[PDB]
Formats: C-alpha cells, sequence, structure tokens
C-alpha cells in the first residue's frame, strides 16, 4: 500500500467540511473508492473540494501537475506523469463534472493505485 498513514489526519478537517458542504455520504465515498462513480455533484463536488483543499486545482479544476507529482511516491512519478499525459487537460461542463471525467481516466487507466480518502 503506497498510501502513507499521516494522510488521513491532515485531510480530516477539510474532508468534514468538504462532505458538510456538498451532501456527501461515506458510501459514496466507499464506492468511488472501489472504482465505481457516476456523476452525481454530491461526489464528483466532494472529490473537486478536497483537491482544491490541497492545491491541486484551481478554480476552474485545471489540475497542478508539479504538485501532484510532489505528493507522490518515486516508484510512482513516471506512471503518473503518464496517467497525467492521457488525462489532462481535464474537460467537463462544470468543476465537478471535470472531476467526473478526470476520476474515470484515471481509475481507468491505473485502476490498482486508485483511491479516494
Ligand atoms: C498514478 C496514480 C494516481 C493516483 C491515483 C488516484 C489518487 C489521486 C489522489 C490525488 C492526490 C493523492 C495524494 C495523497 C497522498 C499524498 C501524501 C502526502 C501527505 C501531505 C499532503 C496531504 C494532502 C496534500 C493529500 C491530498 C489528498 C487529496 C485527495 C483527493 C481525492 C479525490 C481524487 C480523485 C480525483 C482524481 C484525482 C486525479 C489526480 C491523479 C492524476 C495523476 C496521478
Ligand atoms: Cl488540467
Amino acid at each position: 500500500d503506497w498510501v502513507p498513514p499521516e494522510v488521513f489526519d491532515l485531510v480530516a478537517e477539510d474532508k468534514a467540511r468538504c462532505m458538510s458542504e456538498h451532501g456527501t455520504t461515506q458510501a459514496q465515498i466507499d464506492d468511488v473508492d472501489k472504482g465505481n462513480l457516476v456523476n452525481e455533484p454530491s461526489i464528483t463536488c466532494y472529490m473537486y473540494c478536497l483537491l482544491e483543499a490541497f492545491s491541486l486545482v484551481d478554480d476552474e479544476a485545471n489540475v497542478d501537475e508539479d504538485i501532484m507529482l510532489g505528493l507522490l511516491p518515486d516508484q510512482l512519478q513516471e506512471r503518473a506523469q503518464s496517467v497525467m499525459g492521457k488525462c489532462l487537460p481535464t474537460s467537463g461542463s462544470d468543476n465537478c463534472n471535470k472531476i467526473y471525467n478526470l476520476a474515470k481516466c484515471v481509475q481507468e487507466s491505473a485502476p490498482d493505485v486508485w483511491f479516494v480518502i
């Protein structure tokens, strides 16, 4: 498991805030974490929200690739550059839909490393 245990407490405050703002359930998060996602704002806006909280996207859901790479471990760098080559730039009807399209693209491209918190 590439995910470090320190991240969980780090994201806790923003996670609670993002769920409250968007009407997100933990069941929805569990579902996307397992690779199942639909274009429901309560989960897609949650994903945008948490990314934004950690400066991974801007006000139009453009991804900050350098920040993203900075967060991932060494054994994931080339894979990430490859996945971002396929999945960026983001597109969609709004910020939440941009993140929906991104999620699927990434989950489809790297299912074994996918996770959502
Ligand atoms: C190569 C595989 C890619 C990763 C698989 C999907 C996970 C992507 C998660 C995005 C950031 C993950 C980094 C979390 C671990 C970093 C630990 C460092 C601790 C200090 C920083 C803590 C915070 C900066 C964590 C930020 C967590 C944000 C979670 C966002 C959840 C929604 C993501 C789904 C949307 C698609 C992501 C699309 C972005 C990914 C493109 C390229 C890999
Ligand atoms: Cl982008």
